[PDB]
């Protein structure tokens, strides 16, 4: 059989694209959209619809222009994901303004509105992953959210402290990244080419794959971002991963089965005191690569979030 | 006339090293020293008195080897300002155990505790400055410690937003660095030559100047960091600047008067609302330089204080 095929005996697929293409050719579980793919998939021309209906919307809720702006961009997000369940039995990831990334007030009620669009739309809270970057502020924020209800899907997570402060607040899934780890370390080292075993990105996320059940934790392990099928095949056994549609083909086209990778046949072991907010600045900016890659993800997202609302205001 | 001599005229010369034979030689009104430069101080064969002293008094206020250490080691960067302050009229800037830089409570009790080691000697508040990281923590503890008589040195400032909160917090003072943002460009930029007026850190320096002066700010302006002489002399008429010992020496060998370059001439404006901590957290890393050199400096000043920790338990 093929790879994509072999894969799913192990780890459950979950593609990363906003384009319903891609949901009818490798019918994943779940499906992921981020600020960027949310930008891509609005210049796609069948989606003429969806953005139409989310301006008439908007300018049935208010007389605002400021206000019109920002409701009609979060109803085209939640509209791109409206018709990705369709195709999809499980959740769909929608991301909440990156510039709100530093401020937890802000950032639960901007996902407790995107929440309410959803039910307003029929869909209940057990179909939708609110997601938000894994900085101090965001992971507070999903600790309250989680209490009401609402799951979350902690992304953009790069150094070990993320990953504890998140399992240790209970948030429902994390997005540890492993391509954009390869990148600076291409980047900012001499070694420019790694074997699959070797790329930092694989090791990071398989070090946070055993940390958590280890230790009984049940945050769901989806590993993100990928350059190259060996990567994939690396991280074989992880709960889920989302892949780009790119990749998903080339899975689907090699042919030969293959073998789990990530495995903990142990016990669970006690979990150790809670970090504190202190510690975890501590540890995070020990790592070099982690102190960019946040800050520059959150930086990236943000400038997508202001092109989609240009985009937005011209019909307006 | 020399350049030295001249720049006096518009500047208060200060020295950036824990060398008093540099105290004697170019005769500066305060000295500032680091973990770094007490670190490399502690080699100077002449300094092995105060090394001992240190170890000895330690020993004589506990018993309890951890604790020796930490005496030791702080009693040491006492000891060596204590010297300092013989040859100069003004104050010593002693910096805080960097490893604490994200922990606000733990900041105060360890300038408190170096105050105190002052006191003890019987040097008053007004001749010290604890130099403290610009992170948010670092701020937070600055402003408290004013509030009760303490003044600090505000160092490692690299965005403008650091610049800006510093002033809110009313610090007595602030070292923004000039040199290390040169760095940053040389090595992430295509440009690596830069001409006095186009160097990065000098617009850094020179625009938080023109902020300061323009808003009635008492805090005094301490530029900080060189990589050649160019730097300093197109800052002239800065509040103070610390220079090292090298290119004190190059501005003293060199003939020619200079002009005054930072200046403000107008009326002082009205204060905006203070920045909140989200705002802060967004501005500061809108800036990829800052993001990476706060984080990088707080590092290596921790290694620094880790290997001064070696060297005196091997003699304990």
């Amino acid at each position: 059989t093929d790879k994509l095929t072999s894969l799913r005996q192990y780890t459950t697929v979950v593609a990363a694209t906003g384009d319903i293409a891609a949901m009818k050719l490798y019918q994943p579980q779940d499906a992921t959209t981020n600020p960027s793919l949310i930008l891509n998939a609005a210049q796609i021309p069948e989606y003429r619809k969806l953005i139409d209906d989310a301006v008439a919307w908007a300018k049935q809720q208010s007389n605002d222009r400021a206000q019109q702006i920002v409701d009609a961009t979060d109803k085209l997000a939640v509209n791109i994901g409206l018709e990705i369940l369709k195709l999809v039995p499980g959740r769909i990831s929608t991301e909440v303004d990156a510039r709100l990334s530093y401020d937890t007030e802000a950032s639960i009620a901007k996902a407790k509105r995107l929440i309410k669009l959803y039910n307003d739309a029929g869909i209940s809270n057990d179909r939708i992953l609110i997601k938000l970057a894994s900085t101090w502020q965001g992971i507070r924020a999903a600790e309250q959210l989680e209490k009401e209800g609402i799951n979350c899907n902690l992304t953009l997570l790069f150094s070990f402290a993320q990953a504890r402060a998140c399992a240790e607040a209970g948030v429902f899934l994390i997005s540890p990244f492993v391509g954009r780890i390869l990148d600076w370390y291409k980047a900012n080292t001499d070694k420019k080419e790694y074997a699959p075993a070797e790329d930092p990105g694989v090791v990071s996320v398989s070090e946070i794959y055993q940390y958590y059940k280890e230790h009984g934790y049940e945050t769901v392990v989806m590993g993100a971002s990928f350059r190259n099928i060996g990567e994939i095949l690396e991280l074989a056994g992880c709960d889920r991963l989302t892949i780009a549609p790119a990749l998903l083909k080339e899975l689907a086209e090699s042919e030969g089965a293959i073998e789990r990778k990530l495995s903990y046949t142990g016990e669970v072991k006690a979990r150790p005191a809670r970090i504190t907010e202190s510690e975890f600045l501590w540890q995070h900016n020990q790592d070099p690569m982690a102190v960019d890659k946040l800050a520059e993800g959150i930086r990236k997202f943000a400038i997508d979030q202001e092109k989609l609302e240009k985009m937005i205001g011209d019909l307006l």
